[PDB]
């Protein structure tokens, strides 16, 4: 059904030691070396707190995991250990657990983050090109290591704007890419789910992350959050269809031999492609460029195989200002 355009063989080249997270022995740190200070975040399967590594008296983040299954915890630790030292990936400090209840926690570095609703409007056209390019660097890295984030979204992209640093967090939905594996379609957030998730296509790959990157980016440059605002998973496909059109939806379904569920014929309707230029307004005009639109259009495609790769996106003309600045700076 589907094999990824790039990095399909990475898990085969790296060993079983690289992806067999079931057989992982965790060298737990000392729970009592960490003191929890204040709650800074929460998730469906987690609670997050700013904390102190007491021996060093240094700030960090402790994420208390509620296990869906023990195996899921091994996957997240395995992936963080594997991605260590990679550009703009959140740094893993420790894994610990309570001795009595055996509840685990992950200790990562603290990032001084501004809420995206507050931070995104403050950005210039250059900032967006720079921060999206920094995010590409992570996506490319972890894709090149045979890993899919599967929850790329603003909430899992911490940015310190004074430092001009970016870290991708929340690897709890990250899974290893094995060619032809049916993966679970109940991944990502509603507004960043890819068309493949919405139609229950299971043989997806690292391109899922690029569609979501495009939802994110479209949100920044059009100043609309979220860009695709479906009320449920069915409405989410309808909202995507009203922009991309259903002429290209049907050839994509036909191309991938997906029969749509019967619920959709009642609500899907018939829609023409809405051009990207109709989303341009006075408020979001600063972000708008002909490079930005072209770049967005090569992310937001029904067919995952037509999406730009993270490596390909970096060479896009939209980022050339970012590349030029970095070359001249050094
Ligand atoms: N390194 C960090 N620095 C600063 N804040 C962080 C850091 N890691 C996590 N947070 C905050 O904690 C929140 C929740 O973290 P996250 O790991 O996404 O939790 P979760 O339980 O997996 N939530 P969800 O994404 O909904 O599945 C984030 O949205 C951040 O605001
Ligand atoms: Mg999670």
């Amino acid at each position: 059904r589907s094999v990824a355009r790039v990095y399909a063989n990475v898990n085969e080249k790296l060993g079983r030691s690289w992806w067999d997270y079931d057989n992982l022995v965790v060298q737990w740190g000392v729970q009592d070396n960490y003191e929890i200070v204040r709650k800074v975040g929460r998730g469906k399967y987690s609670e997050v707190f700013e904390s102190i590594h007491l021996p060093t008296d240094s700030k960090c983040i402790v994420k208390v995991l509620k296990p869906v299954k023990k195996k899921k915890i091994k996957r997240e630790i395995k992936i963080l250990q594997n991605l260590a030292g990679g550009p703009n990936v959140v740094g893993l400090l420790d894994v610990v657990r309570d001795s009595q209840s055996k509840t685990p926690s992950i200790v990562t570095e603290y990032v001084n983050n501004t809420e995206f609703k507050t931070l995104y409007p403050k950005f210039s056209d250059f900032d967006v090109r720079y921060y999206i390019f920094e995010l590409l660097k992570a996506l490319d890295f972890c894709h090149s290591k045979g890993i899919m984030h599967r929850d790329v979204k603003p909430h899992n992209v911490m940015i310190d704007h004074e430092k001009r640093t970016l870290r991708l967090i929340d690897w709890g939905l990250a899974e290893f890419y094995h060619p032809g594996t049916e993966y679970n379609v109940r991944v990502a957030s509603r507004y960043f789910k890819g068309p493949e998730l919405l139609v229950d296509f299971q043989e997806y790959d690292y391109s899922l992350d690029m569609w979501s990157l495009g939802c994110m980016f479209a949100s920044m440059i059009f100043r609309k959050e979220p860009f695709f605002h479906g009320h449920d998973n069915a409405d989410q496909l309808v909202k995507i269809a009203k922009v991309l059109g259903t002429d290209e939806l049907y050839t994509y379904l036909e191309r991938y031999d997906i029969d749509l569920d019967a619920q959709f014929d009642d609500i899907l309707g018939r829609y023409p492609r809405k051009p990207w230029s109709r989303f341009v307004s006075s408020e979001n005009q600063r972000y708008i460029s002909s490079e930005a639109i072209d770049f967005l259009d090569k992310l937001l495609r029904y067919d995952h195989q037509e999406r730009l790769t993270a490596e390909e996106a970096k060479e896009h003309p939209y980022f050339e200002p970012v590349r030029q600045a970095a070359a001249q700076a050094s």
